[PDB]
């Protein structure tokens, strides 16, 4: 089973909101310094690309990312409703499954 | 449409961004590893789509978006963006 999905569904541990961050390349080590803040709520999808699970309005997280990193960086916040994905590595598909819900 | 987040590791981000251009106006990059798409599109299809054409060992994430804020330099982001997103 490599395939899953998850309706990243608030019941339990799994908090409310459900967060997709992405930067630019060139503020990939920035924000991943500022993502570590967060500890086992969010993931590192990619060197620009973050999973959390916190309840915090986007628009929130987005003025506090600014004022760590400066007002002129550019990001991407989006809330989400359901996730699909692969993975080939059995380590990173039980962190998931847990993150995920 | 639905608007979706698509995103893969470093490692596959060329062949990610070659496929992500058979949707034309309707994506946007965000990153090298990071594309929004607006499209009426389910996630499991587009799912087994990209497995088919980039291998079935790939890494990749597809997120439901429901809202976004976004600060952007990226003038094709933020008109796909704002004009798309709803
Ligand atoms: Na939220
Ligand atoms: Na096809």
């Amino acid at each position: 089973h490599h395939h899953h999905s998850s309706g990243l569904v608030p019941r339990g541990s799994h908090m409310a909101g459900n967060l997709v961050i992405v930067c630019r390349d060139q503020d990939a080590d920035a924000f991943d310094q500022l993502m570590q803040e967060y500890g086992s709520f969010q993931t590192r999808l990619s060197s620009t690309a973050w999973y959390l699970n916190m309840n915090i309005v986007p628009e929130t997280l987005q003025e506090d990312i600014l004022e760590r990193v400066g007002k002129y960086t550019t990001l991407y916040i989006f809330e989400a409703t359901s996730v699909t994905y692969n993975t080939i590595d059995s380590n990173a598909a039980e962190t998931l499954s847990t993150l995920f819900g």
